């Protein structure tokens, strides 16, 4: 965690912006949380900052004999040592592990889980778990998408651990409106090959696209050899490597995911406190994406998604925060003046109505991003083959135009309502220059 903080730049948010995520409540849904008592016996990382602790899977028991959820949760907001990215956020925990090691305390309708947390104050919900369904869009993926479009919860899912083969993304990681996280390498070279290059996508990281050919995961993060809170009840075999009695090493898209959840608590605190707006889930996703780092595989790409989180870049984005509704055939139009010499990144993100588990494509409302340079050159969203205006996107509820070396001059940024069956549809934009 001390290392991932520096990679995703959670350190610059913290030292130069003062962002440790105070005021933000992050809910985690995993196995359990150390001793399972929200009193003096709770692991130092979490003691006194648990807004609520719910036992969902075993009755009156939210303890962690496994190890998974304590470690995950540490990476979010742990605030003793080896601190999570948002050490000043408070914690809602839903323990879903049952009496046999399964996640049997998840409700049939996942909206019941997110509303439980939303009512405890939580506005971000992080889930290091999935069913290895190789990219299918499930009922669970559908209840995830419904919930977000209706409620201001940013919901995160790990991509899964069935890489490096493509079409391996796990549900509900396949949901449109979730931020889905795969793992790059932490930088602890003494471990060594699973952690010696921050630009290296991890073997196990599940890879895109989903069944209908969308880009998942959305972003990346260190999630090999992550030092985080160690459960007093977990044995050595749940970990990659020992460290001491209160901290230990794990690796997984499950370790990457809570880093990005913490980075959203930090990103969210900054919007509300320093920018006068509560960012919708769509903006929060767009800002991560616009700010994220090409590891060197290029775009589009199912292995890295839109890149490896880079938090300082996401903090001061120019934005639209869902303030422009759109019905079919209308358009919203904005101007942005670019300087030559720096890249210009524009991410269009919407919270799409939920799709069907059985359609050819999950997309429902189709918005099109359309950029127009000073000199008349045109880019459409996600078209990275020259010329950049002949390949229109009809699968994705993310649309990106990224230019290495833009012109000095005004760019037009237009979002077009191509076909908006369940409208009107709001959208966010994030621009990094
Ligand atoms: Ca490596
Ligand atoms: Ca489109
Ligand atoms: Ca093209």
């Amino acid at each position: 965690n001390d290392v991932a903080r520096g990679i995703v730049k959670a350190d610059v948010a913290q030292n130069n912006f003062g962002l440790y995520g105070q005021g933000q409540i992050v809910a985690v849904a995993d196995t359990g949380l150390d001793t399972g008592r929200n009193d003096s016996s709770m692991h130092e990382a979490f003691r006194g900052k648990i807004t609520a602790l719910y036992a969902l899977g075993r009755t009156n028991n939210a303890n962690d004999p496994n190890g998974h959820g304590t470690h995950v949760a540490g990476s979010v907001l742990g605030n003793a040592t080896n601190k999570g990215m948002a050490p000043q956020a408070n914690l809602v925990f839903q323990s879903i592990m049952d009496s046999g090691g399964g996640l049997g305390g998840l409700p049939a309708n996942l909206q019941t889980l997110f509303s439980q947390a939303y009512s405890a104050g939580a506005r971000i919900h992080t889930n290091s778990w999935g069913a290895p369904v190789n990219g299918a869009y499930t009922t669970d993926s559908r209840n995830v998408d419904d919930y977000v479009r209706k409620n201001d919860m940013t919901i995160l899912f790990a991509a899964g651990n069935e890489g490096p083969g493509s079409g391996t993304i796990s549900a509900p990681g396949t949901a449109k409106n979730a931020i889905t996280v795969g793992a790059t390498e932490n930088l602890r070279p003494s471990f060594g090959s699973y952690a010696d290059n921050i630009n290296h996508v991890a073997q196990f990281s599940s890879r895109g696209p989903t069944r209908d050919g969308r880009i998942k995961p959305d972003v990346m993060a260190p999630g090999t050899y992550i030092l985080s809170a160690r459960s007093s009840l977990a044995p050595d075999s749940s970990f990659w490597a020992n460290h001491d009695s209160k901290y230990a090493y794990m690796g997984g898209t499950s370790m990457a995911t809570p880093i990005v959840a913490g980075n959203v608590a930090q990103l969210r605190e900054h919007f509300v406190k320093n920018r006068g707006v509560t960012p919708k889930p769509s903006l929060l996703k767009a800002a991560l994406i616009a700010g994220a780092a090409d590891v060197g595989l290029g775009f589009p790409n199912g292995n890295q998604g839109w890149g490896r989180v880079t938090l300082d870049k996401s903090l001061n984005v120019a934005f639209v925060n869902e303030t422009s509704p759109l019905s079919t055939s209308q358009k919203a139009t904005y101007s942005f003046t670019a300087q030559a010499g720096k890249p210009l990144k524009i991410s269009l993100v919407w919270s799409d109505a939920p799709g069907s588990t059985t359609a050819s494509l999950t997309l429902v409302n189709d918005l099109d991003l359309v950029i127009t340079a000073p000199n008349g050159t045109k880019y459409v969203g996600n078209d990275f083959t020259a010329p950049y205006d002949n390949n229109w996107d009809g699968r994705n509820n993310v649309e990106n135009v990224f230019i290495n070396a833009p012109q000095s001059g005004t760019y037009t940024v237009e979002v077009q309502a191509y076909n908006v069956p369940v409208g009107p549809q709001t959208f966010s934009l994030a621009i990094v220059h």
